[PDB]
């Protein structure tokens, strides 16, 4: 009899929440599972947790291969019918408890099938407990026809799904990104994708959601760009996607930059996009500023002509999050496919906040998405998604990408699918731990997207001895990271259980 604990995050905002998978190998037919006893940790608080349940699945087809602890995933992160709750087709409730002590005993009474069967604890949270609960359980006893058969550390952490998919009637969500407003608010990007979960061209559009309160709750979404019906056309033919955001810092102004393809029939974008300067010929660089901490947005702005060479294929900036300069020079990432169909990243950058935007040279050859961060004064560190695979590439510019420097980290520290990346620096003045800092999340593998994990550095890049891992499971990958106070990291990214979860972790619970 074995028991898993996954590290994924238990969401204030659902009903379910899977703590523990039980898989019994080889039972006796009839044997009854008769209870089940789980014991949470001293310092856990019993007040946060609104309910417990066990549940019944069934059995396991005979030719699945290898040790499993489900027969299928209990809980969607993708059914628009019902993204919070488990699906009660997969999981039979056998008993639930709402009074909550340092010990808690489920019982079953199910007859049990020969072979295979599974069994899984949910956890509901009050939906008010702070997104810094740490839950330390464990299944101290298990009753099996009368006997304690043997049970034989894993510290689960909460989050808020954001956006689930279905959400306001659109099918899925994508491509987080997050920063914090001068007044301490955090602003959630990601695309709209409202027929389906596929890449531009589709009906697209940039949504926005904002908290104030460090992200235990979040206001409706907002629509912060849309081009919907411009000429005439389908908005299905009219999407804007990949949004990047960025806190002026000195102005207060929040900006997105997208990018709005226009017709294009519902083919893919990246390869579909030619070369020019309309919106016809190509797609459009698009921005959109908010200067009421993210409620109000503008109209958009078209900076196509300011920075793109005509012989380019596309031009679109780096998903996530920009940042300012301490000289306050506001700068986003961002990737051109070259005339030869070559892609490229590089930055973006603005003396004059934001009113005029310039770009010098590309970083790097068959780089895509990439983010930037101030390591030191006046040196940027661009964070690169490689297509050759396998591991970042990182290169430093002193001059705003006129020229670029190998750093030693590069194609070699940080291991990556080949996904996006979240790069932030933290001055020794703004974090609890008094020194520089840089904080990466992406998925922590060479091979798919899994393993989301926070990476810390106190050496400039160089080494990233720390790490907290945050979600197990499968998702599509896409991270961003922000500083909610000198004390906690905040992450909005895409998991295995909402398309847009955001979770807060201490910065000493990762150093």
């Amino acid at each position: 009899l074995r028991i898993h604990n996954p590290q994924i995050p238990i969401l204030l905002d659902r009903m379910d929440n899977v703590l523990f998978l039980i898989r019994v190998p080889d039972a006796v037919q009839g044997n009854v599972l008769e209870s089940l006893t789980v014991e949470f940790g001293p310092d856990t608080d019993l007040n946060s947790i609104a309910e417990l349940r066990l549940f019944y699945s069934g059995t396991e087809a005979v030719r699945r291969q290898g040790l499993r602890f489900s027969p299928v995933e209990y809980i969607s992160a993708h059914n628009v019918w019902n993204t919070r709750s488990a699906n009660p087709s997969y999981s039979v409730m056998q008993e639930q408890a709402s009074k909550i002590g340092r010990k808690v005993v489920l019982h079953s009474r199910q007859p049990m099938v020969g072979g295979i069967n599974y069994y899984w604890v949910s956890v509901r949270m009050n939906p008010d407990a702070s997104l810094l609960t740490e839950l330390r359980a464990r299944v101290s006893e298990v009753v099996v026809n009368g006997k304690k058969i043997p049970v034989a550390e894993v510290v689960r952490r909460m989050g808020y799904g954001v956006r689930h998919a279905g959400d306001d009637h659109s099918m899925a969500y994508r491509i987080p990104g997050l920063v914090t407003t001068n007044s301490g608010s955090l602003i959630g990007t990601y695309d709209v994708r409202w027929n389906s979960s596929v890449d531009l061209q589709e009906r697209i559009d940039i949504g926005v959601s904002r908290s104030t309160d460090k992200g235990q709750t979040w206001e409706p979404m907002r629509i912060a760009m849309s081009f919907a019906d411009i000429d005439g056309l389908p908005s299905g033919q009219n999407g804007v996607g990949d949004p990047a955001v960025l806190v002026d810092e000195k102005t207060g102004t929040i900006w997105v930059m997208a990018a709005w393809t226009h017709g294009m029939g519902n083919g893919r974008a990246w390869t579909n996009s030619m070369p020019g300067m309309e919106p016809m010929e190509t797609p459009q660089l698009m921005l959109a500023r908010s200067d009421d901490d993210g409620r109000t947005w503008s109209e958009p702005i078209n900076i196509t002509k300011q920075v793109k060479d005509p012989s380019w294929c596309f031009l679109l900036q780096g998903p996530g999050r920009g940042i300012t300069m301490r000289d306050g020079t506001l700068v986003f990432a961002i990737q051109f496919i070259d005339k030869d169909r070559m892609p490229h990243a590089g930055i973006i950058f603005s003396k004059d906040h934001g009113e005029t935007w310039h770009i010098h040279n590309p970083a790097r050859s068959n780089t895509t998405e990439a983010q930037v961060a101030e390591v030191e004064p006046g040196v940027l560190m661009l964070n690169m998604r490689d297509n050759r695979g396998g591991a970042r590439a990182v290169m430093t510019t002193r001059d705003l990408g006129r020229t670029w420097t190998e750093h030693v980290s590069h194609r070699t520290t940080l291991r990556e699918p080949v996904c996006m990346a979240s790069l932030i620096a933290v001055p020794a003045e703004k974090n609890v731990l008094g020194k520089d800092l840089l904080l990466f999340s992406n998925p922590d593998t060479t091979d798919g997207r899994r393993d989301i994990t926070i990476k810390a550095s106190l050496d400039g890049g160089v080494t990233w001895p720390y790490s907290l891992l945050l979600d197990e499971g499968d998702s599509w990958g896409y991270s961003c990271l922000t500083m909610i106070d000198s004390q906690t990291v905040g992450i909005l990214y895409e998991s295995s259980v909402a398309h847009i979860t955001f979770q807060a972790a201490k910065l000493k619970a990762i150093v």
